[PDB]
């Protein structure tokens, strides 16, 4: 498989900035979702899940083809709860019918990180909708009940190394686990719709206790009301992951820098960019625009 990025015909930076503006204006507006967490956290999770299906061995899956729109990928058990992020973006797609689905689902994640005070994420247009038979089979997305060795092996399929994996996992400072979606319950911290290095500080500073929850899954719980998935708790049981955790806990700007690079890499895996293609766009926030 080769997936060559093709620009939506006749569109430039200013068009994509209009789609970004519509998603961010709708984020401000619908602030009541999930006990006033807002749709920020569920939109960066949709962008990682349509990206996380990629397989470096045969160039299948990844963000290119927009195939989350098809029933098979939409109804995957590991995607439960993401129907909310899809529903949110749907009026935005009716307003800009020219943008491809892969470009929309992925720009949704970029807009959410930057509106939640996160780092600027460079983004590239050019994903193209592919047919229903290119939709990846279920089961390429990761389990939560596992250890640091599973996490290392998994992210190798997306050729993410240790630094990339630890930066990327910092996203779990956002939102929460929901019992009806995943069999896990609880937030990762206090500031869960502001993008910070909080996930790392919690993992180093809380007295975590292992307990079973109401779905009979184990998770790590702290006195403070926060939780950790076994796979996130893994990052302090592995000596290479633990030194990077410590680095991000002590330096939020190094976390922002590395998260920016790894998240763009994640959203562009599997896509060939012709060098006449536009350079990656940096979108302005609402605030920077006075909107
Ligand atoms: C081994 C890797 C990962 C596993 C096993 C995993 C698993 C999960 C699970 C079980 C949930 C809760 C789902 C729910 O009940 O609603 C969750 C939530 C979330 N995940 Fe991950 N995750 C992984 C990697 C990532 C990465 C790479 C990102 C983003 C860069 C990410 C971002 C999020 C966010 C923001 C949420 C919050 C969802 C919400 O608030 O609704 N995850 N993750």
């Amino acid at each position: 498989l080769v997936h060559v990025a093709s620009v939506e015909k006749g569109r430039s930076y200013e068009d994509f900035q209009k789609v970004y503006n519509a998603i961010a204006l709708k984020l401000r507006e619908d602030d009541e979702y999930d006990n006033y967490i807002g749709y920020g956290p569920v939109l960066v999770r949709l962008a990682w899940h349509i990206s996380g299906t990629w397989d470096k061995h045969d160039n299948t899956g990844g963000s290119y083809g927009g195939t989350y729109r098809f029933k098979k990928e939409f109804n995957d058990p590991s995607n439960a709860g993401l129907q909310n992020g899809f529903k949110f973006l749907e009026p935005i797609h009716k307003e800009f019918p020219w943008i491809s689905s892969g470009d929309l689902f992925s720009l949704g994640g970029v807009t959410a990180v930057q509106e939640m005070q996160g780092p600027k994420i460079p983004w590239r247009c050019g994903r193209v909708d592919t047919p229903e038979d290119t939709t990846p089979d279920n089961g390429r997305l990761p389990d939560a009940d596992k250890d640091a060795g599973y996490v290392r092996t998994f992210f190798q399929r997306l050729n993410m190394n240790d630094r990339e994996v630890v930066a990327l996992m910092g996203a779990h400072a956002l939102g929460k686990t929901h019992l009806k979606n995943s069999g896990y319950e609880g937030p990762g911290g206090a500031a869960n719709n502001v993008f910070t290095n909080e996930f790392y500080l919690n993992l180093l500073n809380e007295d975590w206790k292992l307990e079973k929850n109401d779905a009979n899954n184990e998770q790590w719980d702290s006195k403070s009301g926060y939780m950790m998935l076994p796979t996130n708790y893994s990052l302090i049981q592995d000596p290479k992951y633990l030194s990077i955790v410590k680095e991000y806990a002590n330096d939020q700007d190094k976390f922002f820098k590395d998260f920016s690079k790894a998240f763009e890499k994640l959203l562009e895996n599997g896509i060939t960019f012709p060098k006449d293609a536009p350079s990656p766009f940096i979108f302005k926030t609402l605030e920077e625009q006075g909107l």
